């Protein structure tokens, strides 16, 4: 038993890591088989960033002005294009460590693994959700833009997510590995906000039966509520609504607990109104909401 | 900014995993150089439980009663010993991905990653944190026995965990890697309770200077406190009392903050003496006692 915020193994993605730099800036890339992927503002500096010239920096630059190292051993560039806002350097060397690979756009409300990275060398990994304000609340410090979010789908490593920016609220935007951002961000230094942010329901739910698998059941009565009733509570908390969808996502959760669905609801619905007075669920104070349905299912059955 | 329940990049010990079978008993197993260790009671069944007598049934066996696969290649076992709680398998072939590592064995408090494993594939990596009463709150299901805990050190991959049991509390207890379990614990299915549980106090105070850095701010008061006196309040509230050396561990961030760690202690004691009153610390509602200064560095500072 046990409850963690657990992570995918990185390896498979650690091996993909390169730093990428153009005169004096550095950031990481991903590099698949003979292509690093990194964020383009790796071309621009401080004059250029409220509206830089992107196809004007690409072009005044040569493939020799791209300078990739794996491990701090140099990879040559032959060749460079880009698409949004994602920069493709073609190399000649392909990466012997490349794993099957999809590149993926997640949902929000979706959870994935980030291997946080700086100069090209892993740091750390740790589990994030997309927010359903299209960003994440990651770990990100100076250095480590190209950083990749990813979930492991049987064998395949599926990519979703390159850090590009923090917003000041402290929050984290990205895009997905064909350079489009998640959210309504921009690669350019504009004045940028998220918008209100909400609780995902979905997930809470999730975590609850996560808890009673673990045998802390506290919260649970032979209560039991309607949808439609749940939702009046939920939105008055600022939680997003609970459609049927994400009812039969929990599926596999209410087989394995036998308490159905709705009974959950009623349960967070009594935690919402009347608090959890002073008590812990899972080792936490609050109601978390970065744990998705399947996220339950893998650490509470042991997928491998 | 932010801040995360990181653990260190799994990929260096993900390639010293393996499957061990004895009989029709499965675990995982860590293959080092030309050496698989992993927990010696895979060589038990349902009725060596009360009380195995493992000397016995290690000498019984032959080599040919161990299964060691990598993958989906066997690696054939070519001598069989037990060091403490630990088998040590010797196979005919070298782990071509074994790393510059080291067996170590860590003190309570300090953290480490665990990369949890069934049948020698590894599923998750997490962080955990070695109890003042060393057990673990790990996540852990059955099969995830020979599992390890592990930190890097650069380039080097410092074992200092193998995974056993479970106790009915639902918290965890294994082995270091020399096969000696941490705290009174031993491998028999015997009625086994763990000590009194108490809060890592350096560590809280890390993760409120982590809050600090991260802009959280609300719970600091302009007052300094003494060791002697902080520590009559931690020992009230089943903390452990702090000494200097976790002082001048905290003080990469304190000068990082500039608040010294007697006003955070003084922060703290207000803290513990009156809660949070509805508000929030880097998105928790409980002092969290997992992260030590270090992990608070490091992550930091990249
Ligand atoms: C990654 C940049 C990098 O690694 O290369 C230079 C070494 C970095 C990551 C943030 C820095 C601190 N922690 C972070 O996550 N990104 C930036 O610094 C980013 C550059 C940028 C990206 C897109 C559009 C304009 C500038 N700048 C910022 O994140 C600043 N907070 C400014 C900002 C940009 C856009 C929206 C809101 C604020
Ligand atoms: C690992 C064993 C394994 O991989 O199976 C081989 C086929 C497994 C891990 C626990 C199971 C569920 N989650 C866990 O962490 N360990 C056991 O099943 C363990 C076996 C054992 C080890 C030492 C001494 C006696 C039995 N049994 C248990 O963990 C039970 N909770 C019984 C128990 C043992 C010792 C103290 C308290 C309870």
């Amino acid at each position: 038993s046990g409850f963690r915020k657990m992570a995918f193994p990185s390896g498979k993605v650690e091996g993909c890591m390169v730093q990428v730099t153009c005169g004096t800036t550095t950031l990481n890339g991903l590099w698949l088989d003979d292509v690093v992927y990194c964020p383009r503002h790796v071309i621009c500096t401080s004059e250029d960033m409220l509206n830089p010239n992107y196809e004007d920096l690409l072009i005044r630059k040569s493939n020799h002005n791209f300078l990739v190292q794996a491990g701090n051993v140099q990879l040559r560039v032959i060749g460079h294009s880009m698409q949004n806002c994602v920069l493709k350097l073609k190399v000649d060397t392909a990466n012997p460590k490349t794993p099957k690979y999809k590149f993926v756009r997640i949902q929000p409300g979706q959870t994935f693994s980030v291997l946080a990275c700086y100069n090209g060398s892993p740091s750390g990994v740790y589990q994030c959700a997309m927010r359903p304000n299209f960003t994440i609340k990651g770990s990100f410090l100076n250095g480590s833009c190209g950083s990749v979010g990813f979930n492991i789908d049987y064998d395949c490593v599926s990519f979703c997510y390159m850090h590009h920016m923090e917003l000041p609220t402290g929050v984290h935007a990205g895009t997905d590995l064909e350079g489009n951002f998640y959210g309504p961000f921009v690669d350019r230094q504009t004045a940028q906000a998220a918008g209100t942010d909400t609780t995902i329901t979905v997930n809470v739910l999730a975590w609850l039966y996560a808890a009673v698998i673990n045998g802390d059941r506290w919260f649970l009565n032979r209560f039991t509520t309607t949808l439609n009733d749940f939702n009046l509570v939920a939105m008055k908390y600022n939680y997003e609504p609970l459609t049927q969808d994400h009812v039969d996502i929990l599926g596999p959760l209410s087989a394995q607990t036998g308490i159905a669905v709705l009974d959950m609801c009623a349960s967070l619905k009594e935690l919402l109104q009347n608090g959890m007075n002073g008590r812990t669920i899972l080792g936490s104070a609050l109601l978390e909401d970065e744990f998705t349905p399947f996220d339950v299912v893998r650490q509470c059955s042991g997928v491998t």
